[PDB]
């Protein structure tokens, strides 16, 4: 779905 964030 999206990117991941952190």
């Amino acid at each position: 779905h999206r990117f991941l964030r952190h």
